[PDB]
Formats: structure tokens, sequence, C-alpha cells
């Protein structure tokens, strides 16, 4: 079973933790990768009801199981905060334009 389902993509908690750890490390070191400069602040324009505190940062989580290193980011993202807490997993899949919807 999937802990997070982003469209057709199936993710386990371990996938989210592995992705979050990579993005958090880059955040703490003040570095970014990719043309879109990940990780970067997530403003929560969508108004998701995150239970943890801000600031929030988005980082790509890949369907292949591989850790993002600068290529195409795909549609899915893990959102984490300043205290290394997972806020949520979201996706562009099933959403209009560049909006996000939450993964189930
Ligand atoms: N949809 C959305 N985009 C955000 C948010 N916070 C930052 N962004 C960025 O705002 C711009 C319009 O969506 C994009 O550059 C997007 O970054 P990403 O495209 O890297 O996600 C947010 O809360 N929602
Ligand atoms: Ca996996
Ligand atoms: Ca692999």
């Amino acid at each position: 079973a999937c802990d997070y389902t982003c469209g057709s993509n199936c993710y386990s908690s371990s996938d989210a933790s592995t992705a979050q750890a990579a993005g958090y490390k880059l955040h703490e070191d003040g570095e970014t990768v990719g043309s879109n400069s990940y990780p970067h602040k997530y403003n929560n324009y969508e108004g998701f009801d995150f239970s943890v505190s801000s600031p929030y940062y988005e980082w790509p989580i890949l369907s292949s199981g591989d850790v993002y290193s600068g290529g195409s980011p795909g549609a899915d993202r893990v959102v984490f905060n300043e205290n290394n807490q997972l806020a949520g997993v979201i996706t562009h899949t099933g959403a209009s334009g560049n909006n996000f919807v939450e993964c189930t």
C-alpha cells in the first residue's frame, strides 16, 4: 500500500524521508540545484492546512526512488519546515496550471 499517492505515483514514508533529508541538508548548507533552484521557500498560496509551523520549503520527490540532483523536477514535492518536520506531500498532477493539490 502507498503512504502517499500523487496521481499515479506511489510513495512510502521512507521515500518522503529520504527526499526530505536531501533537501534539508541543502537548505542548511545554503545551496540549491536545478534551474528552478531547489529547495526554495513554499508560500502556501493554496492554503493547505499544514499542522506544523512555517517557514515551509519545497523539494522534488521523484517517482523513480532516486534523489533529486538537478534535472527535471517532475510534478511531486515534499514540503518541510525549519525544524526538519514534514509538512506534507503535494503535486502538480490533477491541478490547474502551476497550482498544487495534496497527495492522498
Ligand atoms: N503553486 C505554488 N507555487 C509556489 C508556492 N510557493 C512558491 N511557489 C513558486 O511560485 C511560482 C508560481 O507557481 C513558481 O515559481 C513556484 O515555484 P515552483 O514552480 O518551483 O514550485 C506555493 O505556495 N504555491
Ligand atoms: Ca519507493
Ligand atoms: Ca534507483
